[PDB]
Order: C-alpha cells, then structure tokens, then sequence
C-alpha cells in the first residue's frame, strides 16, 4: 500500500537539502525538574480563560506532579516523513512564487521555523463554516480569511499574525502528541467534571491529535485535491499536469506541489467519471469525489497514528491501546464512503508497517458506524507475522476514551488516545470560546491536559518547532535533528 515503506530516501532539491542539513544543529531539549514551574506560571500569564479551569497542573493532585513534569518534556509537534518533504516543497514554493506579502515571511524561514509558524499563529478557536475565530491576542470575529497573504488582507488577519488558507493546509498535517494525564473519563459531555474517587477512569497515557480532511470549504484545503468541481478545476488553475511537465504559473507550481505529494496526477473537470473505485460521488451532484487521494491523506494520518503509539508503548516497555476516533468523519464528513475509506485505509497501513509495530497491542475503533470492514471487526486479529501477541486485535464499538483499561485482557497496556484537531486552533478549539461539549476537540481540552502541554504559549520548550518530530516508516519516530542526520 501507499506510501511504501522501504526504498525511500525522498528526493529533495538543493533548496530543500540545505533546510534539512541546517536542522541537523537544532539541539533536542532535555527534560528536567523545573518543567513544571515554568507551565505554572505560563499558564497563569496565558491571555485567554480556559473553557474549564480542573484540567490546569495547579489543581492536580500533588503527588502527581512529578509525573506531570515528565509529561510536559514528552510532549512534540510530529509530521509524517512524506510532509517533511511538502513543507521543504511549500517553503521553496512560496520563497519564488509569493506574492509581495507573503515572500518576506517564507524566505530565510528554517523548517522548524515555519513549523513554529503553524504552531504560534494559530487561532485560539477556528470553527464552523463561516470561520468563527478567536485570535491569542484577544481579537475575534468571523470570516475573512481568504484575503490572508494576498495584497489586501486586512489587519489582524494579516499573514504575519495569523496563517493563510495555505498554511492552515499544511497545519492540518501537522500533529501534536504527548503522556498525559486522564482528567475524566473523556466522553463528550465530560465539561471538566472531575469524580475523584471514580473506579473507572484510566488516569495517564498518550494523547494524539488528529486532523481530518477539511471539505466543506469550496476551492479551499482538502477540497483542492479530494473534490472535483466545475469551477476550480480547469487546466488554468494548474489541473491536468503530467509528472515532469514543467511549472510556468503560481497556480500550476502549487498544484504540482500536490500532485508530487500524494504521487497522482490531478484532474480537470470531465476527465473524472464516477467508477465507485477512485471517483466517488461527493455531496454536490456535479462533483466527483476523489477516492484515491482521499485514501492517500488517511494513509498519512494513520501512518503518524500508528508510528507514534509504537514509539510510545516502546519507551516505556508497554503494548499500546490505541483509542481511534473518526477524524473528519464528525462535523466534516462530506462524502457518504469516507468510512468505509477511513478503515480499509487503516487495516492496509497496519499491514504494510507489519513489524514496525510490534508494540502495538490493539485498535480501537470508537463511535463508527461500519461495524466490520475487511479484517477489521470486534474481536478480530490483524495477523502479522512476528508480532509478539501474534497481531493487533481489533475492538468496534462506543468506548470513553480515558475509560479504565480493567480487563485481564488489555492489564497493563498504553493507552494511547486520538482526538479530532484542527488545523488553525489550539488544541480545544471552540474550548476556548467557552463551548465545552460540541466536538471532540473541545470535550478532550476537558478531559486531559492538552490545553497547557501541547499549548505552543504555555509548553514554550517542548511545543515548538525545534521539537519537531518525523514520523517515518523506515526510520521510526525520531527528532528531527536525528532524521535529518539519518537521510542525509
Ligand atoms: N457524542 C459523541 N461521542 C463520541 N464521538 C462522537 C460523538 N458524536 C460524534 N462522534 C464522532 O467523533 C468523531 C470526530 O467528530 P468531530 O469531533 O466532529 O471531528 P471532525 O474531524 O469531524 O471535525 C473536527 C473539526 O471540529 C472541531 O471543532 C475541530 O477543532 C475541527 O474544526 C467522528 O467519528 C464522530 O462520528
């Protein structure tokens, strides 16, 4: 399945191959005792009120502190490989091609710069269709964000203070993962209750945040290269390129961007007929769905799903529990055959990393409506040979996410934990806007401490880009000075 495991070594230009060489000097922080002090205090000067204050390191326990101090040094941006190569792409891209608002922030922007970039220009919140936003620094509104990084964007959403539609594309390939600690059982409804003396709350292990594809928006991030509509794709917006067919435009340039990233040719209207194989219907009846580069995205997000919990659960001599929730299948689904895409996409990358995780104990999918897809049913085995326990089991069915992993047969496993993120927002998202309870982003920021560790203002030295994180199949999960070491 795709992409492949093995005979990699991405190709990069000279531009790309001196941003990577350059991150071979970004110093890897060190964990110590006064990590903790420092989110205190951050956190206490951050300029906006949490949507709930119990999931504050002030108000947990104290002989959890030592604990949550070795939480807040766990906790790093991660990409999958296959993005390190779009993100050293995008920056060559933009450095020629930018317009004279956008040229002079991308150029001279090192790699962890500009994933420092999607870190700290994010919104607080980002949300609905019309683009309801809270800024860090106060100011809020809706819409008006496809102006950013043209020549008249208006102030505040000005691309030096917050990302463009083009960054958010790329943020939304751009996870953060952690330890943490389970404040409460983690269902949607949570709204930071604590019950202090439950019996059925798991209290630490791995948060992830995961983002789907983003395809309500027309001519707009993932809809530039899932959906296929009249009006956005024609042969002068840069659809219909063949592989070396050189780039003359700004348009065709960014395409090829895409095009080289998901390894397919794009399309103009007409060339795409619905087969039910790699077309699809979409919500729109004269659109077509691209099922194939649907599959692909999802590949990558399970990719960095699977390669981090097996990091994980290998650090601290664990199996991994990975709780699996149905990004973009929420709020953002749009086409009817995203699940049944979603899981088939799941059970090929488990297959194709095989040995990769051979600390991945089991997958559960939660609160999916397909209740068998291939090997993937309640109880079944994803049979890979060498596996110590043989496979991974597979578990269907509504599960809280920080529910207490009780049963002998999970005993002593890490539970690893995905939640459902967004690309322009800081972990909760609407969290910040005092709506606790109408996604997974908020209900999570509820639940765990994702507001403070992966806050890039609150966790200022473990939440930045010079502690990025490559997900590779090859490689494993490494830092990125030590990828960039490995593959140069
Ligand atoms: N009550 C529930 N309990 C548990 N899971 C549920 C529930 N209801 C739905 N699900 C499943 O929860 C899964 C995720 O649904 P979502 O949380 O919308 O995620 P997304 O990726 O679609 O939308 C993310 C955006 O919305 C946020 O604001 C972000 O910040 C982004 O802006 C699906 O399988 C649902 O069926």
């Amino acid at each position: 399945s795709w992409p492949a495991v093995t005979g990699d070594s991405p190709h990069l230009t000279n531009f790309g191959r001196k941003l990577l060489k350059d991150c071979r000097q970004v110093q890897k922080p060190i964990g110590g005792y006064e990590n903790l002090g420092n989110v205190i205090k951050l956190s206490a000067e951050f300029p906006l009120e949490f949507g709930v204050n119990s999931v504050k390191v002030y108000r947990q326990s104290p002989s959890r502190l030592a604990r949550i101090n070795e939480e807040v040094a766990s906790a790093y941006p991660l990409i999958h490989e296959r993005t390190l190569g779009l993100y050293l792409q995008y920056l060559e891209h933009k450095c020629r091609w930018g317009n004279a608002v956008e040229k002079p922030i991308y150029r001279n922007l090192s790699l962890c710069g500009f994933v420092q970039r999607l870190l700290v220009k994010r919104c607080a919140s980002f949300f609905a269709r019309n683009d309801k936003y809270l800024l860090v620094s106060g100011e809020s509104g809706a819409s008006g964000f496809e102006a950013v990084g043209t020549r008249e964007e208006k102030a505040p959403l000005v691309l030096a203070n917050v990302l463009s539609y083009d960054d958010i594309k790329l943020s939304a390939l751009l996870s953060v993962s952690s330890r943490t600690e389970f404040v409460n059982e983690g269902e949607r409804t949570n709204c930071g209750h604590v019950d202090l003396n439950t019996k059925t709350l798991e209290r630490h292990g791995v948060i992830v945040g995961m983002i789907g594809a983003r395809l309500s928006r027309r001519n707009l991030m993932e809809f530039q290269d899932i959906v296929i509509a009249r009006q956005q794709n024609t042969r002068e917006r840069g659809y219909g390129m063949a592989l070396d067919e050189p780039a003359t435009t700004r348009d065709e340039d960014y395409r090829r961007l895409w095009r080289e990233f998901y390894a397919t040719r794009d399309l103009i209207h007409g060339q795409a007929v619905i087969d039910n194989q790699r077309f699809g219907p979409s919500k729109n009846k004269m659109d077509v769905f691209d099922n194939l580069v649907m599959k692909r995205r999802y590949a990558i997000s399970f990719d960095m799903l699977l390669l981090e919990a097996e990091a994980r659960a290998k650090r601290v001599k664990k199996l991994a529990y990975i709780h699996v929730v149905g990004f973009g299948l929420g709020v953002w689904k749009a086409a009817e055959q995203q699940e049944r895409i979603f899981m088939e996409t799941f059970e090929q990358r488990m297959r194709t990393l095989g040995n990769r995780l051979n600390n991945v104990g089991l997958v559960h999918f939660s609160w999916f409506s397909i209740t068998h897809c291939g090997g993937l049913s309640n109880g079944s085995l994803i049979e890979i040979p060498g596996h110590p326990k043989d496979g991974i089991r597979v578990l269907i069915s509504k599960r809280n996410p920080a529910r207490k992993l009780s049963d002998p047969e999970h005993a002593g496993m890490l539970l690893v934990v995905s939640y459902a993120w967004d690309g322009n927002a800081l972990p909760g998202n609407e969290f910040w806007m005092k709506m606790l309870q109408s996604t997974g982003d908020s209900s999570t920021a509820c639940s765990t401490l994702v507001a403070e560790l992966h806050n890039p203002y609150i966790n200022t030295k473990f939440c930045n880009g010079g502690n990025l994180h490559i997900a590779s199949p090859e490689h494993g999960v490494l830092h990125i000075a030590e990828y960039a070491k490995r593959v140069i």
